[PDB]
């Protein structure tokens, strides 16, 4: 999680899309969805990012409807956003044991117990937290088995980005669980 605010400059693709759904949370506006191979993914927008400004207008107190409406009426060529990086999330670094374990159990992407004497224990991994990313790859909507796969195939250092479940459940409300699987950008980012 970066250490403050950043400007991103966006360009609507040939279809007039940027690849973003936005959600109103606590009178802010947050990224609910970044579509793979969209403008929003290329400029590096992430699930859980806060949008402070759009073309230098403040998002404070906007409905999710009005943020979507504002995006629809921009002059395409150039859209500026002011982003606060994943404010509801934290990142935790862990080291696998010789058995290739970090030392937790999860269900539907939600950590449910921490294994005693593990790197997860030693690093204060919390339960009731949804897994948002692993080694910087978004894993939201993947099956549990595929998250377990990504962890199997990671090297011995594992970085997990987590979010309190209450907050996660409030952000994804009114997103189809199959759009989560289908269209949430799970790619490693491009250089």
């Amino acid at each position: 999680i970066k250490q403050g605010i950043r400007e991103v400059i966006l360009c609507k693709d040939q279809d007039g899309k940027i690849g973003l759904r936005l959600k109103s949370i606590d009178n802010g506006i947050f990224v609910q969805l970044v579509q793979a191979n969209s403008p929003a993914s290329l400029v590096g927008l992430r699930f859980g990012d806060q949008v402070l400004q759009i073309n230098g207008e403040n998002c404070a107190g906007w409905s999710s409807d009005k943020a979507h409406k504002v995006l629809k009426q921009a002059f395409g060529e150039k859209i500026t956003m002011t982003i606060r990086d994943r404010p509801f999330e934290r990142t935790i670094t862990m080291h696998k044991d010789s058995t290739g374990h970090v030392g937790f159990i999860f269900k539907n992407g939600k950590i449910t117990s921490i294994v005693k004497d593990s790197s997860a224990a030693r690093n204060g991994l919390l339960t009731e937290h949804n897994i948002c990313e692993i080694n910087g790859q978004n894993v939201i909507g993947l099956k549990d088995s595929q998250i377990a796969d990504i962890l199997s195939t990671s090297g011995t250092v594992v970085t997990i980005t987590i979010m309190p479940a209450f907050i996660f459940e409030h952000i994804i409300k009114r997103m189809a669980p199959s759009i989560m699987k289908s269209l949430m950008d799970h790619t490693i980012p491009e250089v």
